[PDB]
């Protein structure tokens, strides 16, 4: 069967403490609808309750603890966590947990490290001689104590930080100093070397870290009985790194482990040299493709649509590519906002679903909506589209993208699922008609558009080819009635 993920969070989720308690209670409706998987927002405590997760505070405090003025996290308590996992686990829903190892931020307390700072745009290179600064690195757990762990952090683990607690001085990087101290390298290469982001920056050279975030890893999956990850800013990590934590978590639980990394840069060459690097052993979510689809529903119209599909992660690596529309990083507001418009938005998701290539991800933000930026819920115009995944998506494909406006792509069906066959097209222009070949075995069959877009019907002829139509700025996949 097809599978599709679901991201289960957008990035203004309501602080009310609910999300697991509506995850548990929606896991049915997912089930009927499509989705194979859920990726589960960050599940351990923030800097604050209000936190989304990246903040990253306790990871074995999965709003169990009280610490950081609360015992839930956003979400909810372990309690309710435990309880959506569960649900999800009986329905037949595989669960992703969303892992951050980038950073630790909201330390415990203060100390003194010699250090030395960096130029923001070359962090390679310094720009200030030695001296002591108060770094946020000490993280004792005081509301956790030794349970599940009794590792505890100090600033040797960590490479550096942004803030000095005694000069509280702004626009500033530092890099710690000490015996083999150094920005841990194979990372993405913008400001020459982007092993730095924000908070307390881990180093992945430390053997004690690398122990520990492995032991996490475990702890993590079995507690939660994960089926995989969704790994947080990937291009700040050492490659090789998250390439060995991955295969020390599938050796130790004798779990698959699916994973998929965020490695957020729109540069094909960059994404390649990064799966190189950690041996292909886990997919990326196909961020070229995004801003593709951000340009073409940018263009009005004017895009040309033969190729959209160009320089994307899913044309070169099919089968190591997680495509998606849009995301918490793209959502209106956010810094590296680029959310593709609500017209262009169905043919979007018909492009990720119902073609071979790839493994889908539908954005909960889309889905349901984003009531605080007025964007509506657009289940209405996915639900057919994931319909026609499930049941019709499946067999040998045969690609038109032979027009500026108008392009489309059919589906043989096969054996194994009854009734399976379709031809999407879409038109991000004036619509219009294409013919193509859905298989001569077909001939005769009487076709509707499942998206219920265009009323009538479509007759393969004897040869197997049907004239498709569609509406302008439209998407239409016409499946058998
Ligand atoms: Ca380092
Ligand atoms: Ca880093
Ligand atoms: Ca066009
Ligand atoms: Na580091």
């Amino acid at each position: 069967t097809n599978g599709t993920m679901m991201q289960y969070f957008e990035w203004h989720l309501p602080n009310d403490g609910n999300h697991w308690n509506r995850l548990r209670d929606d896991a049915a409706n997912l089930k009927s609808k499509g989705i194979t998987a859920v990726w589960i927002p960050p599940a351990w405590k923030g800097t604050s309750q209000n936190d989304v997760g990246y903040g990253a505070y306790d990871l074995y405090d999965l709003g169990e603890f009280n610490q950081k003025g609360t015992v839930r996290t956003k979400y909810g308590t372990r309690s309710q966590l435990q309880g959506a996992v569960t649900s999800l686990k009986n329905n037949g829903i595989q669960v992703y947990g969303d892992v951050v190892m980038n950073h630790k931020g909201g330390a415990d307390g203060t100390e003194m490290v010699n250090a030395v700072e960096v130029n923001r745009s070359n962090r390679n290179q310094e720009i200030s001689g030695e001296y002591t600064i108060e770094a946020w690195t000490k993280f004792d757990f005081p509301g956790r104590g030794n349970t599940h762990s009794n590792f505890k952090w100090r600033w040797y683990h960590f490479d550096g930080t942004d803030w000095d607690q005694s000069r509280q001085l702004q626009n500033k990087i530092y890099k710690f100093r000490g015996t083999g101290k150094a920005w841990d390298w194979e990372v993405d290469i913008e400001n020459g070397n982007y092993d730095y982001l924000m908070y307390a920056d881990i180093d992945m050279d430390h053997p004690e870290v690398i122990n520990e975030l492995r032991n996490w890893g475990v702890w993590y999956t079995n507690t939660l009985n994960l089926d995989g990850f969704r790994i947080d800013a990937v291009k700040h990590i050492k490659y090789s790194y998250t390439r060995d934590w991955l295969t020390h978590v599938r050796n130790t639980t004798g779990k698959p482990m699916f994973a998929v990394a965020e490695f957020w840069k729109n540069d094909l060459a960059a994404i390649e040299n990064y799966l190189n690097k950690t041996s292909w052993n886990h997919s990326v979510f196909d961020v070229p493709l995004h801003y593709n689809l951000y340009n073409a529903s940018n263009s009005g119209g004017y895009f040309d649509m033969r190729n959209i599909l160009n320089g994307s992660v899913v044309q070169k690596h099919p089968i190591h590519a997680v495509t998606f529309v849009d995301n918490h990083d793209s959502q209106p507001g956010e810094a590296l906002e680029s959310f593709v418009q609500s017209w262009f938005k169905p043919l979007a998701y018909a492009l990720i679903l119902t073609r071979e290539q790839g493994y889908p991800s539908v954005f909960y933000g889309d889905y349901y909506g984003i009531p605080t930026h007025g964007v509506p819920s657009m289940k209405s115009k996915i639900d057919p589209l994931l319909q026609a995944r499930q049941t019709y998506a499946y067999g040998t494909q045969h690609d038109y993208f032979d027009h500026h406006d108008i392009i489309g792509w059919t589906r043989e069906g096969d054996s194994s699922h009854p009734n399976s066959g379709l031809a999407t097209i879409m038109s991000d222009g004036p619509g219009g008609n294409k013919w193509m070949y859905v298989g001569k075995h077909k001939a005769g069959q009487v076709w509707r558009d499942i998206t219920g877009n265009r009323s009538g019907t479509v007759t393969i002829n004897a040869d197997g080819w049907g004239n498709f139509t569609v509406n302008g700025g439209a998407v239409s996949v016409w499946v058998k009635q």
